[PDB]
C-alpha cells in the first residue's frame, strides 16, 4: 500500500530555476545575510521523492467508525448545488496552468467557445467513464525559505479542463460542508482576529486547559485509499443533485483516490495512491480526514473535553488538564491511536499549560496592549520565512506576493507593521504603483488588491487596535529580534526613520494614499493622531474571506 510508485524518470522543470537569492538596489534596505535565503528547485526533487514515498497501514476501530457516524449525520443536513460553467470559469485564476488541449486560463475566464466546449467535453467524459484514471502533471514547487536546506514540496495536478470540472461539482460542497460537520472547530471560517478569539475563549472555558498542536509527518502522502473513499462517503450525505452524485463518484475514482503522475515534458514519472496536493478537495479532504482520524484519537486517548481547530493537516487540541502526568501519558496514547490511523506525528506532540506556547498554523496567540492600555490577543508568527520571502519579492515580480498577504494576516504584529508595511509602501512610491492591483493569497485562494486598501480591509479584520499595538511581550520581542540579527535586517531606529517619510510623502499625495499614511503608520511619530473609523471600510465585499480553505484548489476572487 505505497503512497508513490516511481519509473526513474525526473521530475522535470517548466522553466529557469533560481536557487540563490536575487539582489538588487533595494536588498540591503531590507537584509544583508544574502546567502541565507533560497528558493527550492527541482534539483532536490529525488529527496523529496523519498520522504513521501511509504507503505501505510491503517487499522480502524469503533472510535473511529463511532465519530465517521456523526460525521454523516451532520453533512445530510447540507443541501449543496452544481456551478453553472460560467460559475466555474469566472473561480478561475487569470494566471492559472494552460491546458494541454489548446487554450488557457484567460480563454476559461472569457468563456471562449474552445474552453467552454472542452470543459463541455470533459464533463460529459466524468458522467460517461467512472473507472479511468485521470492524468496529473507533478512539478517540484520554488518556495523561498531561509536556511535552517528543505527539498522543494511536490505539487499534482490535473489539466486545467479537469480544474473547471471539480469546481462545477464540488465547489458548493468545499465551501459549504466542513463547518457544517465540524462547527466552531473548522478553522477556515475564521479571520486570524476570530481564530485567535476562539482558541481564547476555548482555554478560558476549560477549569484547567491543556493544550497542544499535532504534526502529522507528510500528511498528504499518509491519506489512503480507504480515508479518500471515506471523504466521497461524506460529500453523498449531501442533498445533491444526481448529476452531482455522479461527477464526485467519477472524481473520487479516476482522480482523489489516484492516478498517474506526469512530469512537465510528457514522461510517466510513476504513480500516486495518496493525496493529491493540487485539487479542489485537498483543503477540504485533509481537514475532515484529518478532523475525523484526531476526533478518534481523543475518545481512544480519554483525553477530556476535547475542543479541535483544524485546518487541513494542521491541528490544534484543547481539554480539560488530568494533571501533568496523565495529560503527558494521555498525549503518548493519542499519538499511538493516530499513528494507528495512518496519521503517524513528525515532532512528537508536547502538552502546554501557557496558550502562547502552542503554535499552529504557523502561528500563535500574542498580547499586546492597545492605545488605551487594554490587553489585546492577536496572531503572530516567527517572521523569519515572511522576510526571507519579502527579500526575494523585492528582486523580482512573483505570481503571488507574499508581503501583501502577510501585511493583511499579520497586520497588528510589531515586524509586518515595522518592516513590511514600511519596506514596500517605500517601494510603491518610488515606482508610483500605489494603485496598482496585486495578487496574494488567503487561506490558498488567489486574491487582487490594491494596496491603497488596505487599511480598510486592516481595520474591517483586526479593528483599530491593529494601528496602535504597543507593549508586545517580552517572547515576541525578544523572537523578532534574533530573526532580524540572523538575517541582518536594519534596527527600530532606521526603519522608523523611514516610515516618518514614507508617511509624509503618503499624505502630501491625499485621497486613500494619504489614509495609507495616517493609519499604517501612526506608530512612527511622536504626536501620534487618535485614529477614527475609515467611511469607505464598509464598502468592501469581504463575504467570502473566510470562509473556507482552498489551499492547491486553483481558486480566484
Ligand atoms: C515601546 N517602543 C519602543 N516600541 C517598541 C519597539 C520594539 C522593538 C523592537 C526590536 C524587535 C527592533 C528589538 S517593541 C516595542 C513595544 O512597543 O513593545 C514601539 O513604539 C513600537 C510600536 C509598534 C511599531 C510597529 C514599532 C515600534
Amino acid at each position: 500500500h505505497h503512497s508513490y510508485t516511481w519509473t526513474g524518470a525526473l521530475i522535470t522543470p517548466c522553466a529557469a530555476e533560481e536557487s540563490k537569492l536575487p539582489i538588487n538596489a533595494l536588498s540591503n534596505s531590507l537584509l544583508r545575510h544574502h546567502n541565507m535565503v533560497y528558493a527550492t528547485t527541482s534539483r532536490s526533487a529525488g529527496l523529496r521523492q523519498k520522504k513521501v514515498t511509504f507503505d501505510r497501514l491503517q487499522v480502524l476501530d469503533d472510535h473511529y467508525r463511532d465519530v465517521l457516524k456523526e460525521m454523516k449525520a451532520k453533512a445530510s443536513t447540507v443541501k449543496a448545488k452544481l456551478l453553472s460553467v460560467e460559475e466555474a470559469c469566472k473561480l478561475t485564476p487569470p494566471h492559472s496552468a494552460k491546458s494541454k488541449f489548446g487554450y488557457g486560463a484567460k480563454d476559461v475566464r472569457n468563456l471562449s467557445s474552445k474552453a467552454v466546449n472542452h470543459i463541455h467535453s470533459v464533463w460529459k467524459d466524468l458522467l460517461e467513464d467512472t473507472v479511468t484514471p485521470i492524468d496529473t502533471t507533478i512539478m517540484a514547487k520554488n518556495e523561498v525559505f531561509c536556511v535552517q536546506r528543505k527539498p522543494a514540496r511536490l505539487i499534482v495536478f490535473p489539466d486545467l479542463g479537469v480544474r473547471v470540472c471539480e469546481k462545477m461539482a464540488l465547489y458548493d460542497v468545499v465551501s459549504t460542508l466542513p463547518q457544517v460537520v465540524m462547527g466552531s472547530s473548522y478553522g477556515f471560517q475564521y479571520s486570524p482576529g476570530q481564530r485567535v478569539e476562539f482558541l481564547v475563549n476555548t482555554w478560558k472555558s476549560k477549569k484547567n486547559p491543556m493544550g497542544f498542536s499535532y504534526d502529522t509527518r507528510c500528511f498528504d502522502s499518509t491519506v489512503t485509499e480507504n480515508d479518500i473513499r471515506v471523504e466521497e462517503s461524506i460529500y453523498q450525505c449531501c442533498d445533491l443533485a444526481p448529476e452531482a452524485r455522479q461527477a464526485i463518484k467519477s472524481l473520487t475514482e479516476r482522480l482523489y483516490i489516484g492516478g498517474p503522475l506526469t512530469n512537465s515534458k510528457g514522461q510517466n514519472c510513476g504513480y500516486r495512491r495518496c493525496r493529491a496536493s493540487g485539487v479542489l478537495t485537498t483543503s477540504c479532504g485533509n481537514t475532515l480526514t484529518c478532523y475525523l482520524k484526531a476526533s478518534a484519537a481523543c475518545r481512544a486517548a480519554k483525553l477530556q473535553d476535547c475542543t479541535m481547530l483544524v485546518n487541513g493537516d494542521d491541528l490544534v487540541v484543547i481539554c480539560e488538564s488530568a494533571g501533568v502526568q496523565e495529560d503527558a501519558a494521555s498525549l503518548r496514547a493519542f499519538t499511538e491511536a493516530m499513528t494507528r490511523y495512518s496519521a503517524p506525528p513528525g515532532d512528537p506532540p508536547q502538552p502546554e499549560y501557557d496558550l502562547e506556547l502552542i503554535t499552529s498554523c504557523s502561528s500563535n496567540v500574542s498580547v499586546a496592549h492597545d492605545a488605551s492600555g487594554k490587553r489585546v490577543y492577536y496572531l503572530t508568527r516567527d517572521p523569519t520565512t515572511p522576510l526571507a520571502r519579502a527579500a526575494w519579492e523585492t528582486a523580482r515580480h512573483t505570481p503571488v506576493n507574499s508581503w501583501l498577504g502577510n501585511i493583511i494576516m499579520y497586520a497588528p504584529t510589531l515586524w509586518a507593521r515595522m518592516i513590511l508595511m514600511t519596506h514596500f509602501f517605500s517601494i510603491l512610491l518610488a515606482q508610483e504603483q500605489l494603485e496598482k492591483a496585486l495578487d496574494c493569497q488567503i487561506y490558498g485562494a488567489c486574491y487582487s488588491i490594491e494596496p491603497l486598501d488596505l487599511p480598510q480591509i486592516i481595520e474591517r479584520l483586526h479593528g483599530l487596535s491593529a494601528f496602535s499595538l504597543h507593549s508586545y511581550s517580552p517572547g515576541e520581542i525578544n523572537r523578532v529580534a534574533s530573526c532580524l540579527r540572523k538575517l541582518g535586517v536594519p534596527p527600530l531606529r532606521v526603519w522608523r526613520h523611514r516610515a516618518r517619510s514614507v508617511r509624509a510623502r503618503l499624505l502630501s499625495q491625499g485621497g486613500r494614499a494619504a489614509t495609507c499614511g495616517k493609519y499604517l503608520f501612526n506608530w512612527a511619530v511622536k504626536t501620534k493622531l487618535k485614529l477614527t473609523p475609515i467611511p469607505a471600510a464598509s464598502q468592501l465585499d469581504l463575504s467570502g474571506w473566510f470562509v473556507a480553505g482552498y489551499s492547491g484548489g486553483d481558486i480566484y476572487h
